[PDB]
């Protein structure tokens, strides 16, 4: 049972809890050859018949590179107090490497000063996946090259937006970007193949480094983290090999970036099964990957329940799908589970010294549009409700828990699922581009507007 | 293998040259404006290529081609196969002209030119510029406009010298191989866009035909085709069948729409809901008549049918093979079926001359003595230069043959392993060593064109 009396709900949180909503640049922004941006791995993947639902793409989206104005003023009477938002390498550097693109830079610009002008809060992100398409020729994340490419990409927005920006993030969530982009073939540049995801995986955590390293160096002011889809890894049963089968599912899915990133190691028995398979790690490597960060943030919507899998000749971690316990599914399919995010936290403050945490993203999707002028979505008010209890216990438990951004602020381009997924509290009308604030966000403004107190 | 009693065979005009393309022997990848190829995506991403081999030294042709010219002058054969760079000449696919790139196969024409060496280009050889992939590659119709301003530009700078151009080289690689069977760039695996591959090809095809002759009315245009030779295991009704729904697809779905204006009747009732928009003009654009086409033969593909519920059209799965001499890629040798081909092709359509664009063999043997002793290459060789002046004999319209590598390259998805040149190449050294193949090769071709002298 979930509870939702905002009023109570609320004062849960202490006064300086930081509320806000969430968007990512290619899931938004349209305006794809526009102002100098050349293609990223998502303009290809998605123009390629067989990778994105209904062949979609992101060509106009919710036009937010024209509408970012009322965008921005529709966050302003909800009165949320922050906005995390990506910012498209395509558009700043858009070879990768090469040139930079002063129109580019030139966008996000206003947009931050928009945003300061208004009282809102700015979380950038500098990689949600739209990585210029230039950078495939070398092979992409399975080139070391890449990584340096990324580090003066960062070095240059920070330069540029350093001054205002409230918080920076390098990576959203790498196991995407990794394993799902690289092994799993399900997201850009869409490869199965565990020599290839390794490599990526190393470059990753070494492109977050130097990106760490680029912000500190021209912008000592900001406060630096990295978002992760952290996996809640819960085993199917007790029994022996099924606990076993769990901590594996750990270090691979989690342990294969928060180690690096925290430890300044990858996991051993990681290492062991595939370590001869990835690329040279140099003598530097780590120490640039585990370099301190003031903040990180937590991606989460539903459990990773796994079983062992003892299939003769399976890879590390040799784990497959457990069922759901929940009978709750949102319309995407996933488990709707909330202490799943309890233990989560839990476990990665015992397991590692992290600093203060926000909820970076963290939602649901139900497709409900708008019938007499609103948006009937209470299985998504359920949600937030639910996920912000255990968010308030986690508070209440001593844990650093500093803020909470809603995943979705608007309906966009849900990646492989194309437009077909809504994740937003705000409904879009894709061919009049109207936004229509759903019931779940009235009730999401109820809350955030009493903060700070 | 006399090769004076082969060359008897043969007319005195006959063609003999050595073939080449841009990506798998250029090297130079990054120099004067080149942008990278889905082919350099392709190398330097895990998995796709043999050892990760990319085309970045190659055999370094971009620095070396006067003296691989001076080469083939030495060796006495008339004729040079290369292809043209797309990515060194309009690097975005779309977008600005790369002049430098254009000077480079300028230059290269004027030395063929200058040593006699007749050239056949190849615009087309599957290093489509990475950029492109952003609106879907092949599977966007874009595709093929922007092909049809490349070779646009390309016979404007060269027409007024070239002997002969190609639009494309192997549709069936470019089409099926790279986008249904995820073995070559860009390495999808879906029908759909396999499909859409097929079609924007074939009209590309036929762009570039227009566009060749637009700027360049004099030069003869043609079309390569890895035309499969279809052999079916047994003559069984279904085995029987299951070898036409082969043809149809692995040869008809190219040679219909250029030679007869429509595609198979059969495989559109299969897949055609799952193609692309065919536009009213599309057929007639493809088939415009052609001067001349080339063959590519190494090796027959024997086909069973394949009763697996859900089976996608054609339906078949290999066959073994007949021969048990095999190349050391593992191609079974079988001349015979390069005559029934040729034959069966002459039958079911119309065609212009035709000329074996490639054939050759994979033997890997390197440099021992100072010399290489390559007699399987050369006993191929001998064997199927046999069927082709069989075909003239026949009476078929058989006008040249380029032996396949001039030396040995980049191969593909095999990488720098599999070696198919008649001149050996040390890619540490770059030293290009003459094969016995070569030598005996060069004695042939020599001979060629014979000469007005007299007779008893
Ligand atoms: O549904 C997945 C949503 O959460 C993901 O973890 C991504 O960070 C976000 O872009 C996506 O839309
Ligand atoms: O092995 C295949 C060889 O034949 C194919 O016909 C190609 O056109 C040539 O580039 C390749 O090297």
């Amino acid at each position: 049972y979930p509870m939702t009396d905002h009023k109570a709900l609320a004062a849960r949180f202490p006064g300086d809890f930081l509320f806000g909503v969430a968007t990512a640049s290619f899931q938004i922004e349209g305006a794809t050859k526009v102002d100098g941006r050349k293609p990223s791995i998502w303009d290809a993947f998605c123009n390629m018949p067989g990778h994105v639902f209904g062949r979609h793409n992101g060509d106009v989206a919710c036009d937010h590179y024209n509408r970012w104005e009322d965008d921005l003023d529709l966050i302003k009477e909800m009165g949320v107090e922050a906005y995390r938002f990506s910012i498209a390498w395509p558009r700043i550097i858009p070879d990768g490497f090469g040139p930079i693109n002063e129109k580019g830079l030139d966008f996000y610009d206003r947009l931050v000063d928009g945003c300061k002008a208004r009282g809102i809060k700015t979380y950038a992100t500098l990689y949600h996946w739209d990585l210029p398409l230039t950078l495939m020729g070398d092979g992409g994340w399975a080139s070391r090259s890449t990584a340096h490419a990324f580090q003066r990409y960062a070095k240059t927005v920070m330069a540029r937006l350093g001054d205002r920006l409230d918080a920076v993030a390098t990576f959203n969530e790498p196991w995407c970007a990794v394993w799902l982009s690289h092994l799993y073939g399900i997201h850009a540049p869409g490869e199965r193949n565990m020599e290839a995801a390794l490599a990526a995986m190393h470059h990753i955590n070494l492109a977050h480094g130097f990106g760490v390293e680029a912000s500190r160096h021209v912008a000592p002011k900001v406060p630096v983290g990295l978002v992760l889809n952290a996996h809640s890894v819960i085993p199917a049963s007790n029994s022996d090999a099924d606990m076993k089968a769990a901590e594996r599912a750990f270090q691979f899915h989690n342990g294969a970036f928060f180690d690096p990133v925290f430890k300044g190691e990858y996991p051993a028995e990681m290492i062991e099964a595939l370590g001869s398979r990835m690329p040279v790690v140099e003598a530097e490597d780590l120490s640039i990957i585990s370099q301190k960060l003031d903040w990180w943030g937590l991606n989460y919507y539903t459990p990773m329940r796994v079983a062992d899998d003892a299939t003769e000749g399976a890879e590390f971690p040799a784990t497959k799908q457990a069922p759901a316990v929940s009978d709750v599914k949102t319309d995407i399919g996933w488990e709707v589970y909330a202490p799943a995010l309890h233990s989560l936290v839990e476990t990665l403050y015992e397991r590692y010294e992290l600093p203060d945490c926000y909820i970076t993203e963290n939602g649901a999707c139900y497709n409900m549009g708008v019938e007499n002028g609103e948006v009937d979505d209470q299985p998504r008010l359920d949600y937030y409700a639910e996920h912000l209890g255990i968010v308030a216990d986690l508070v209440k438990d001593g844990y650093p828990m500093r803020g909470y951004f809603a995943w979705s602020l608007m309906d966009n381009f849900e990646w492989a699922e194309g437009y077909r997924m809504r994740f937003g509290l705000v409904h879009v009308d894709y061919e009049t581009q109207v936004r229509t604030l759903k019931n779940s966000g009235k009730w999401y403004s109820a809350l955030a507007s009493g903060f700070p107190k």
